[PDB]
């Protein structure tokens, strides 16, 4: 009974969003991407327009809200990480509340900047973090309501990957904000607020750090590279992902759209621990671990 | 075992290529696409260098050359219509045989040109006629050859294929990247019915638009009326709603019934598969019809979608 | 004193429109272009913003929309004809008055779409028809004006102009953003005609293709034979000739085009509706046989 | 009479080229550039053929090898400086000679690379070094090598206002342009090796987006440097007046102060650059790259660095 645009459509995680959309019975009556190889569309939403260029998208939606029947209710945006911020902007600015893929922005200068525009338009921000509705998160949250937190996130990546947008720094914003984000924010949704916030390593492929919580001690490791997987693992899985509490080692954008849909969505003060966290880490200068902080793979 | 490179790895029909050449033990050595979301490649070939501009792609496949263990033996070419000529022509210059998509090019002076390239680089290029591999298409063209009864068969051919919006703003609504509805939509169903039915002798258009085209075609064995379509609107009333696509061929009023890819790169593989002098018919078809001036239909000629349109 | 944003600020036209601001005391606060080869800027405004994305150029106009300082005053566009009906609609939703090149837009039913958004958003649309600015043309006008035969002017218009390969590689070269040759070549040489010789009775073409056309105009006060080619195998790399009755018509204009904007007396919808309608016809037209001598010598 | 084509033809330095290319007698026969706005062509070769696409381009280029009369003789590359690589790969394998911008390449390992290209190829690469062929350097040259016991005391200075645009533009992206040292400076520290000859050490004390300082010391100089895009650091006299400050003092007094079309003569007469004569820059811009910064010591700070 809503209407959806969504704003990245021909790429990868795009079509959850287009199932989240169909599934909670609303309607996608946009879409926008630069790249033209969009066809999946036609199994979802047949009858969605669809724009290559943002100068006819913007057009064809400010036209649409002419009329309430048609206007639009949502902005979907599944586009590169630098370009989330103008593109929630110009949702706000449409009179459409925003959902928005992590990591929401780069700096928490940018929140309230669109903090801003919000109060200008009447219109709310909401961010997916997924793994909050994740039932065995919860239960270790509700459990939890100081621990021995360990994680490994290492998942192969293809050539083409640092090929990509998610390879260049000014549009990815590294590491810990691309590939990091979500595990931080878990990390504070479980363990409570952030006191201290270091890093051991960093590259391209990979980083490590300490972040520690009012209920964790977290050591962490990120990496792309195939090789850092333990010799346990090469062969089998491309991904390793290993979080421990003490030893323990421990669809979903539909129900994100749910939540959202029910009022009950993550907005701007949710995100706002986790984007000032990795915003810390991507600037941060690295230093050499002590008091056995190092993840074990440094 | 052959080394592959795949250009227009980020697309639609591109995963059938990557499985193409994983199923047959082959390997995917480098991709490239001018759009960089490509991750499926990983799910098949993790592996395979990638670039988004030729120029480096170029130089890469050059390198690989040095080596004759790692030089390309084969380009595989899923690009956009307009974009296949000068892919293979690439291919054909760095030393390897070209597998392309069809169309394979849009007229026959450009593949009197590239059997000019083949000739100066001595490699081969191949094209994608997937449905030739079908048995059922088999089984007709032997059960036409075999009664060689003294009258032509009659062919009604209908396929209408429901595109959204994306479509007419994707390349494959430009004309001067798509070559049109008859040469991007038709082309394989022109083919298998030369494959089938014979030589073409003639060749008439009754309706084009960037939509839709109908026309009659007349092969040695057969009579075809044809109507081609991406409208939802021309759906039969029965097949709306329940079916975004409608696919009818009926031979003599009786309806036809049918990892092709798979199939097509294990018989080029094989010695077999099918080159320019294989494709040639079907290119003149198209090529015929993209250009035609429209006539009335006479003559119980027109396919029975046309059959209000001025006479 | 008036802040100016200018959209295709990397191409051709651009730096007249630049040196337009310039000239007139105003300030170009915000520019974009999908190219980024735009250095020119630094030696007519260095201050100017510059963006490569549609996304950034408008989060930023929009920010600047805070303080009545540095709000824009008029978005320019030099982009290609198909992106201008966007660009227009844009910057008008942005609260400035819009400068736009020609051709405006294709069609009629563009313009009137374009007015419902003037009365939407209280803004003004102008459009460049620096021709109407020229000594010769406005002379021309002048004598028209005052001369009291009731007999009609013979014109015969031909305008030729080649280029290199390049051309048709450009968007120029493609049907579906650049309209075609009456309207990407002819728009400013059937405004000129309007402006001397009145309203348009008569409109019909001989000849049309992607490269040339031809037909015949009847205005109020002239009989109008016309051939327009990017083909230089018409040439008899341009070839232009205007002539009144047998007798050949003698010839920064986008400054001036600027002055009289700022001046309030800019073209709006209403001046640029003839020839946009005249181009639009033509684009669709369907031949008839030249008859009555209507027909171009060139055809 | 030669046959080129120009790859980046609708850029800034582009028609400095084509005005080369036709005033030394030759012909401009094709030219490539992703962007479409490159009607400046016609005022120079009218008759050059255009392509927005390598693929098209390079089918073309194929074609003309057929004629020895239409045959490519040399490949012009300006480029964005990442693409620079590529580009003279293709040159050279399609079987001409190529003359590219600076920086050539940024890392020594590319240059080897070339060379690699250039022997599989039997092709030649020539760089674009137009300062020596500067009549006041080649003075300085020679004045320094016939005479001293003592070094050269040099203070380089180069400001070039930019805008926005600039960072904006692929001159901003550090993967692209490779950095402030590389982009504006690297033909400053190859006339200072043509001048004073072997770099013995090379600090950098400052970097940014915007600008940056050093020190080099040479066998015969030691100089002081810095590089900046931002107005901001013109000195006062030259703000509002001139948007550039190219100052070169030798024992504290200033140096005294087209050249494509010199540099397209001389690699006509077989005297071009190749990656022998460009190594030296590439060295030192590599290095500044990638530089740890360190505080200025005895004096060896540019003053504008305070
Ligand atoms: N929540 C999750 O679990 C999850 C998983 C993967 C990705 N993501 C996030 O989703 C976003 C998309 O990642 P992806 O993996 O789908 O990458 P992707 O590269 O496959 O898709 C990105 C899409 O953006 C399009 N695009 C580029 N510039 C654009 C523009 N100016 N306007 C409109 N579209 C534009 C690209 O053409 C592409 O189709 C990122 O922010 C990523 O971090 C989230
Ligand atoms: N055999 C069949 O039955 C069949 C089925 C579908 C498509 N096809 C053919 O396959 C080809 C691709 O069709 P598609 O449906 O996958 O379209 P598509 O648009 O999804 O894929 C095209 C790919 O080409 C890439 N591309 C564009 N320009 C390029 C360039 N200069 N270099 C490299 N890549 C570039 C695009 O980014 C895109 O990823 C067409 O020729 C089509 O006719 C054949
Ligand atoms: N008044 C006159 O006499 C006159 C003369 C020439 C051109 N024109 C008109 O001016 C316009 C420009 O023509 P031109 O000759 O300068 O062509 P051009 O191709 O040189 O310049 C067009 C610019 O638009 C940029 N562009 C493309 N898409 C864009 C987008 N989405 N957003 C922003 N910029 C984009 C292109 O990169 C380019 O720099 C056309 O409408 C043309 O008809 C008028
Ligand atoms: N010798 C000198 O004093 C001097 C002066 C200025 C620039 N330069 C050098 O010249 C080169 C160009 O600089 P510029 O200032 O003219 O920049 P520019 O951005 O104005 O020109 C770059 C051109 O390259 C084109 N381009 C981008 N990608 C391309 C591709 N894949 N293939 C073909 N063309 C592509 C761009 O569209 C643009 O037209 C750089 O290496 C720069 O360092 C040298």
């Amino acid at each position: 009974m809503k209407n959806f645009a969504l704003i990245g459509a021909a790429g990868y995680i795009a079509p959850r969003h287009m199932r989240a959309i169909k599934d909670t019975g609303n309607c996608l009556v946009s879409a926008y991407d630069i790249n033209d190889s969009v066809g999946i569309i036609d199994s979802i939403s047949p009858q969605s327009e669809f724009f290559t260029e943002f100068e006819f998208f913007l057009d064809h939606a400010s036209n649409l809200k002419r009329d309430s029947a048609t206007a639009l209710d949502y902005v979907s945006i599944c586009s590169p990480n630098y370009l989330h911020y103008p593109h929630i902007a110009a949702g706000l600015r449409l009179g459409c509340d925003v959902i928005c893929e992590k990591p929401l922005v780069p700096t928490p200068e940018m929140l309230d900047q669109l903090a801003v525009i919000e109060r200008e338009t009447d219109k709310r921000l909401y961010n997916i973090l997924q793994l909050r509705h994740h039932q065995a998160i919860i239960a270790l949250k509700d459990k939890v309501a100081k621990y021995e937190v360990d994680l490994t996130y290492i998942t192969s990546r293809g050539n083409w990957y640092l090929k990509s947008w998610k390879g260049d720094p000014r549009k990815s914003f590294g590491v810990a904000t691309n590939i990091g984000v979500h595990f931080y924010d878990m990390l504070h949704f479980i363990f409570g607020k952030l006191q201290r916030n270091v890093v051991h390593f960093t590259s391209e492929y990979k980083t490590a750090g300490y972040l520690e919580y009012e209920q964790a001690r977290v050591r962490w490791f990120l990496s792309v590279d195939a090789n850092d997987l333990p010799e346990s693992v090469k062969g089998k899985k491309p991904t390793y992902r290993s979080i421990t509490v003490n030893g323990e080692e421990m669809d979903l954008h539909t129900t994100s759209y749910e939540e959202i849909l029910a009022g009950r969505g993550y907005g701007i003060d949710d995100a706002r621990h986790c984007v000032e966290t990795v915003n810390t880490i991507r600037s941060a200068v690295i230093v050499p671990a002590s008091d056995n902080e190092g993840h074990p793979f440094v």
